[PDB]
């Protein structure tokens, strides 16, 4: 029922607005573009092509990520360096989101599941990290699912309808 491509522009406003719907952090419309647009930011659509009237290629879930060197992230710190590999890069989980009523069908982990998949085919892309919301459980819990660890919390990283909120940086490296 449920497959997975990557976003186009076809999907710009359908993802706009349903990042807007569902996901707490705002971003930019130029941001979306950059999405559509691939480049340096990578990204998957979730598509039940089942759905009647006309809504099959309407995408349901989503994950967009974007490539880091290594040395520039703020994991640098963990990593052990192999002088003869060269610097090497790290995917960094930016949105993630699945509508409603798809939710709680395994979507958001197999959305994850491409990530790290697409990560571990980079020739010395060391691995995925991203920034969790410090207070959704469910999230914490798909994150630790998919074998992420929790490295520590960062104090006031999110503005959220004028309020800041702490996050979680979790990490999940391909030779830990
Ligand atoms: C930046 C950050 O903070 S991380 C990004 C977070 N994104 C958001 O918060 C956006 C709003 N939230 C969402 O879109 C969604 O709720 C997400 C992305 C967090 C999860 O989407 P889902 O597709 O529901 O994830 P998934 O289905 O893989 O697992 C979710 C739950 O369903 C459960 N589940 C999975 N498959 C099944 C199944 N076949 N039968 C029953 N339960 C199931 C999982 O065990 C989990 O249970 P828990 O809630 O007790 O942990």
């Amino acid at each position: 029922t449920i497959c997975f491509r990557p976003i186009n522009p076809s999907d710009l406003e359908r993802l706009e607005q349903i990042h807007r719907d569902i996901f707490p952090i705002r971003y930019e419309s130029e941001f979306f573009q950059n999405v559509v647009n691939g480049g340096d930011i990578v990204s998957w659509a979730a598509v039940d092509r089942s759905r009647p009237d006309g809504h099959s290629e309407e995408l349901i879930g989503f994950v967009t990520a974007k490539i880091v060197l290594a040395k520039e992230s703020e994991i640098s710190d963990l990593i052990r360096y192999d002088s003869s590999k060269g610097e090497g890069t790290l995917v960094y989980i930016l949105t993630l989101g699945v509508v409603e009523t798809y939710r709680k069908r395994g979507i958001a982990k197999a959305l994850i599941n491409e990530v790290v998949k697409y990560s571990s085919g980079i020739p010395v892309c060391r691995g995925v990290y991203l920034h969790v919301i410090a207070h959704n459980n469910p999230a914490i819990r798909l994150y630790k699912r998919m074998s992420f660890r929790c490295v520590r919390r960062l104090h006031g990283f999110y503005l959220i309808n004028g309020q800041h909120f702490d996050s979680y940086l979790f990490v999940y490296f391909i030779n830990g």
